[PDB]
């Protein structure tokens, strides 16, 4: 029996909202989000962690275009690969593709292995939400009422499971009668809930939060 809500930032385990503007990076925003929450439970340390260095240099070879979409499977690869990623600080946002600026002087986290959750599995994202984390999920965002979300439960009727914009599971709950995933979204504070958009849950993998759910992992060693 799973708790009946979840939420991550309770254990300081989220960082601030992130504002990507006009460069379609919220893979690169989601895939930071969820190695964050790994990091401070390992370290103690809460720290963000730079979506720009995804953006600049996972590029071509993890099928990801920079301010033209990616992937946050691919990205954690990424990381894995390079034996790093830098602080948020030391290589801040730029909402423009740069040339891969990385340097290990400033690397502020690791990443050992990650998975893919089955497609459509509501359960399963329930579990590793519980049990491992904040989740990586792509989002069906293509719709007025998503940009326009203020606060409740979102629900539309028109959405599908075809993802298109990286957001952030980082928990769930059940308030005023309606099931709901707690999503962190990075078009900043004003956007939603202080950034958050709480979308429908067990109502048929709605908006397709469930479609590519992925998690990182930072093993000890
Ligand atoms: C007409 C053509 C043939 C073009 O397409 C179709 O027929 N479609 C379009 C695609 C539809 C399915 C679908 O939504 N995705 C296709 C499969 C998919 C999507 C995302 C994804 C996750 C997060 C975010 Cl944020 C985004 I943005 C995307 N992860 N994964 C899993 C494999 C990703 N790869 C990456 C490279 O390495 C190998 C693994 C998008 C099905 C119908």
């Amino acid at each position: 029996i799973l708790p009946d809500s979840v939420d991550w930032r309770e254990k300081g385990c989220v960082t601030e909202v992130k504002y990507q503007g006009s460069c379609g990076a919220s893979w690169a925003f989601s895939a930071v989000g969820a190695l964050e929450a790994q990091l401070k439970l390992k370290t103690g340390k809460l720290v963000s962690l730079s979506a720009q260095n995804l953006v600049d240099c996972s590029t071509e070879k993890y099928g990801n275009k920079g301010c033209n979409g990616g992937f946050m499977t691919t990205a954690f690869q990424y990381i894995i690969d390079n034996k790093g990623i830098d602080s948020d600080a030391s290589y801040p946002y730029k909402a423009m593709d740069q040339k891969c600026q990385y340097d290990s002087k400033y690397r502020a986290a690791t990443c050992s292995k990650y998975t893919e959750l089955p497609y459509g599995r509501e359960d399963v994202l329930k579990e590793a939400v519980a049990n491992k984390g904040p989740v990586s999920v792509g989002v069906d965002a293509r719709h007025p009422s998503f940009f326009l979300y203020r606060s409740g439960v979102y629900y539309e009727p028109s959405c599908t499971q075809n993802v298109n914009h990286g957001v952030l599971v980082v928990g769930y709950g059940d308030l005023n009668g309606k099931e709901y995933w707690l999503v962190k979204n990075s078009w900043g504070h004003n956007f939603g809930e202080e950034g958050y958009i709480r979308m429908a849950r067990n109502k048929g993998n709605h908006c397709g939060i469930a479609s590519f759910p992925s998690y990182p992992e930072i093993l000890q060693g």
